């Protein structure tokens, strides 16, 4: 049985050709890529910026190293490693991850791909593509006096060396993100959120064999992209993805929710629940911002019904389906464990009125 990761599985991934993800995703220049395009046209396949060229991504020279990133971060830190071979975690120091890496003569292929640096002497060296900013329910519906926490998940540094390997999974709570490579290469394989990939993806993630049966196997397109120095990958909402590290690579990236596909994210957070992933608590409170989320789209559907307007299709969608699982959270066998993500401003089950109520008419008044 080949694992993943280890150099046999390597050989077969390296092999197989799949179909180009030329075939799906959009390439545009940045200033193409704006919230105007993304609401006519969607964002449901990943959107391929080849030149960094107006999207606001402001970052270090190519030739930023991996002992530079020690110093603004701290080599002090501890910070998640990936063991690919065994695809299981491990913990170190950034200032071992440095030594292990620098050194020729890699005893074994380790992986960092979760290290958030918005605290630390390297952020002020970043700055995230504006269309990230403009969409991110972070940036734009959480309240300055609240208590959770604000997640920070907008700032990652990846560092990984040749035939580091990450298994398909949908990012946590279904999140969409962007990618930079500074340099190396990344190759992304891309699987479409249809639901028979999705369920067939709950199915695999649940199975004792996950880990000696390529997933790519088991839907009709899974989609190559190589993301080679200086390109910038965008993600969307559900998309299941593996990653190769072909060459030793440094990259950028961040997470964000938004209004577009939000239908998919509660599935997404939904599967994550029954399957119970670790990932999650990278977004603590997920379920937060979706409440937040809800007065603010309930305001907006508010003023267009008050003035005769037709609103967009996506929120219809969106908010027919935040209102579906406001309403399941607060179900009385379930609202035990869903009661502290209700933020204290909210009234849940007045707002799930009001969105019922807005939802009808609509519906009926269309
Ligand atoms: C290849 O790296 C991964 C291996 C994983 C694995 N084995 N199991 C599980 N799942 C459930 C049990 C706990 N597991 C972590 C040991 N999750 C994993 C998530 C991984 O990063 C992929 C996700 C990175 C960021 C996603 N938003
Ligand atoms: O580059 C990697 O190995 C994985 C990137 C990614 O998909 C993630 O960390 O969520
Ligand atoms: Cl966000
Ligand atoms: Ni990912």
């Amino acid at each position: 049985p080949v694992q993943a990761g280890t150099r046999t599985f390597i050989k077969e991934l390296r092999s197989r050709v799949f179909p180009s993800a030329d075939e799906i995703i959009i390439k545009m220049h940045g200033s193409q890529l704006t919230q105007r395009y993304l609401e006519k046209h969607g964002f449901d396949v990943p959107i391929m910026v080849p030149k960094l060229d107006d999207l606001g991504l402001r970052l270090p020279s190519p030739t930023f190293s991996v002992m530079d990133v020690e110093r603004y971060v701290g080599g002090d830190k501890v910070i998640d490693v990936i063991d690919v071979a065994r695809q299981a975690d491990s913990k170190m120091t950034l200032h071992n991850y440095v030594k292990y890496f620098m050194n020729p003569n890699r005893p074994k292929v380790l992986n960092v791909i979760s290290l958030e640096f918005s605290d630390t002497k390297m952020s002020e060296l970043v700055e995230v593509p504006d269309i990230a900013k403009k969409l991110s329910w972070v940036e734009n519906y959480w309240p300055d006096d609240s208590v959770f926490p604000k997640p920070f998940v907008q700032k990652y540094c990846l560092m990984g060396v040749q035939d580091s390997y990450t298994d398909f999974h949908i990012d946590f709570g279904g999140t969409s993100v962007w990618y930079h490579v500074l340099w190396g290469e990344k190759i992304f394989y891309l699987i479409k959120p249809t639901d028979e990939n999705l369920a067939r993806y709950e199915s695999w993630s649940s199975s004792v064999t996950q880990s000696e049966v390529f997933f790519g196997d088991k839907v009709d397109k899974c989609y190559k992209c190589v993301v080679k120095q200086g390109h910038t990958l965008f993600v969307p909402t559900g998309w299941i993805h593996a990653v190769l590290t072909s060459q030793d690579c440094m990259a950028f990236g961040g997470n964000f929710l938004h209004n577009l596909n939000i239908g998919m994210q509660l599935r997404c957070y939904e599967m994550e629940k029954r399957l119970k992933t670790p990932d999650l608590f990278k977004f603590p409170f997920f379920e937060a911002i979706c409440w937040f989320v809800a007065k603010n789209l309930l305001e907006t559907l508010k003023e267009l019904r008050e003035d005769g307007f037709q609103p967009q299709t996506y929120l219809v969608q969106g908010v027919k389906a935040l209102h579906t699982a406001l309403k399941l959270w607060m179900k009385k066998e379930l609202v035990s464990e869903h009661a502290f993500e209700i933020p204290d401003n909210v009234r849940p089950g007045h707002l799930i009125k009001e969105l019922s109520k807005v939802i009808r008419a609509i519906e009926e008044e269309n």
